[PDB]
């Protein structure tokens, strides 16, 4: 019914790669692209489980087939000259048999992968551009199929804890 109460998307591919890459403690930030983050008020009450499930089920995902993906990485090659094209071929074959929550959970943990990538061989500009193309596609493929499934409701619910 149209409505209105988007959960940040921007915020939500952002926040998952800060947490991926918080695992090494390199501090990105995004890349200079927020002042301070006081603005947001404590309040929405609609982006509280569906992060941390959606954060949770790439672990429990990703760790399940510990086969492709992660060294699946090794294919691409490496500069910001390449992660442009090769990302269209990557996404492209994550999503090309129908588009699914787990599909979308492996697409996330992928773009992060790329990521610490780069940091790791001293490209860490590169790293920004990679959450940037991620974003794009999320709204621009993904974002019929999000509202399909059922939207982020659908997301926290189908992932997330049982009232925690």
């Amino acid at each position: 019914h149209a409505g209105r109460t988007g959960y940040d998307n921007r915020e939500i591919v952002m926040k998952y790669i800060h947490y991926k890459l918080s695992q090494r403690g390199y501090e990105w930030d995004a890349g200079d692209d927020v002042e301070e983050n006081r603005t947001e008020a404590p309040e929405g009450t609609e982006s509280e489980v569906v992060h941390l499930a959606l954060r949770q089920a790439g672990d429990d995902f990703s760790r399940r087939y510990r086969g492709d993906f992660a060294e699946m990485s090794s294919q691409l090659h490496l500069t910001p000259f390449t992660a442009r094209g090769r990302f269209a071929t990557v996404v492209e074959e994550l999503f090309r048999d129908g588009v699914n929550w787990g599909r979308i959970v492996a697409f996330f943990e992928f773009g992060g992968v790329m990521c610490v990538e780069s940091v790791n061989r001293e490209m860490s500009p590169l790293v920004d551009n990679i959450a940037l193309w991620m974003t794009e596609y999320l709204n621009r493929h993904l974002h019929t199929w999000i509202q399909d499934n059922g939207g982020w409701d659908a997301f926290v619910e189908l992932y997330g804890p049982s009232m925690r």
